[PDB]
């Protein structure tokens, strides 16, 4: 067993394992400081945006016209707005 | 200058109308 630690340490003691290891700690830790209540919502338009795009087998200006789109990108920009505040 | 040569590309045209249905899809009304 000895050995076997050796052998682990002498592998693991690189910069980069160190690095991955402390990475995903705060991976970790940074998900569990994302706050997931409100993101349901957003896997549901998520999974309904997936499906619709999946289903389809000059745009943007039709596009922009579409009731559901202006919506859609209102919402998009209200996330943006709310990333970045002042607090 | 990029975008002007690249919204032409039918390639680059195909996949921004897949990226707006899925904009689309989202925020459904249901
Ligand atoms: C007197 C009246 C004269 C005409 C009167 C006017 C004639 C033109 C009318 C307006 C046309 C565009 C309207 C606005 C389109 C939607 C808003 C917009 O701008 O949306 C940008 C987006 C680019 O995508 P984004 O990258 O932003 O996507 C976001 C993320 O990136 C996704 O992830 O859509 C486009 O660009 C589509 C339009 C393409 C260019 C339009 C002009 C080309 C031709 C002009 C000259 C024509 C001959 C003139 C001859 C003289
Ligand atoms: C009489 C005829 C006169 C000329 C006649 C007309 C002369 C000009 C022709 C139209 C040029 C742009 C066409 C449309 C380009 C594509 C649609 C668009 O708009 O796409 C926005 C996008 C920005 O990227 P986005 O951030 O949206 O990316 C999305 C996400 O963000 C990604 O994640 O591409 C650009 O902006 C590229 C164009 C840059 C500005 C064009 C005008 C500059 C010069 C004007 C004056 C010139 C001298 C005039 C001298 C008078
Ligand atoms: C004359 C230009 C025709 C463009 C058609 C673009 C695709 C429309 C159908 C989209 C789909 O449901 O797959
Ligand atoms: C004479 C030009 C008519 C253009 C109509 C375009 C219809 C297809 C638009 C693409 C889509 O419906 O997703
Ligand atoms: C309008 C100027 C302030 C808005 C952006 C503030 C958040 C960016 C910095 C966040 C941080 O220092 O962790
Ligand atoms: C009306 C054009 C004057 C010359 C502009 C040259 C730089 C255009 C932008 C090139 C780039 O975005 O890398
Ligand atoms: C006289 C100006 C000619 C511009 C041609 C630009 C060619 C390179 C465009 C960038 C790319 O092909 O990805
Ligand atoms: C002023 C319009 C001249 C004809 C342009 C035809 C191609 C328009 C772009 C179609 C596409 O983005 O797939
Ligand atoms: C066109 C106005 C309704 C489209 C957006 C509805 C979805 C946003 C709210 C979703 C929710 O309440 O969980
Ligand atoms: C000036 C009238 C002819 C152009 C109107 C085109 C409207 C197209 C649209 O609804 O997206
Ligand atoms: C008015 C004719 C000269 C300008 C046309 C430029 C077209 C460029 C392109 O196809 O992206
Ligand atoms: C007569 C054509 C006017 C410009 C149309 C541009 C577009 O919506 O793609
Ligand atoms: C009066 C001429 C309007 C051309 C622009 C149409 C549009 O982009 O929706
Ligand atoms: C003569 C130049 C007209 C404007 C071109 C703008 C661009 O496509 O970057
Ligand atoms: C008639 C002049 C057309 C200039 C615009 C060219 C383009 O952006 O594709």
């Amino acid at each position: 067993g000895d050995k076997v630690l050796d052998i682990l340490v002498k592998k693991a003691d690189t910069e980069e394992t160190a690095n991955t290891l402390k990475n995903l700690l705060l991976l970790f830790g940074t998900l569990g400081m994302l706050d997931v209540k409100q993101l349901e919502p957003l896997i549901l338009k998520v999974n309904a945006g997936v499906a619709s795009a999946v289903e389809q087998k000059f745009d943007i200006i039709r596009s922009l016209k579409d009731p559901e789109i202006n919506k859609s990108i209102t919402l998009l920009f209200s996330f943006l707005k709310g990333m970045g505040q002042d607090t």
